[PDB]
């Protein structure tokens, strides 16, 4: 299961990956799952969250 | 489309969201899409990437 970078991306944090268009990438499996941008109705705060940590 | 936090999560970076179990969350749509942990076969580097930036 291999992918390829459509555009350049420069990292904005210490945990993301910088790459250039054409690079070949493999998805790594982690226990955290996909990450989503979320808004907390409880706190009003907003930011990325690990999918597996929540349920509908 | 609302979810609820199964576990506490403490933020590790400046972009993720800290929350506590039971919090209610709403997914925000961004152009970047889901984020995945990836390994670059081209560079050997590893880190999170925005889904929409790549194709199989």
């Amino acid at each position: 299961m291999t992918f390829v970078a459509l555009y350049d991306y420069e990292s904005r944090t210490e945990t993301d990956l910088s790459f250039k268009k054409g690079e070949r990438l493999q998805i790594v499996n982690n226990t955290e799952g996909d990450w989503w941008l979320a808004h907390s109705l409880t706190t009003g705060k907003t930011g990325y969250i690990p999918s597996n940590y929540v349920a509908p």
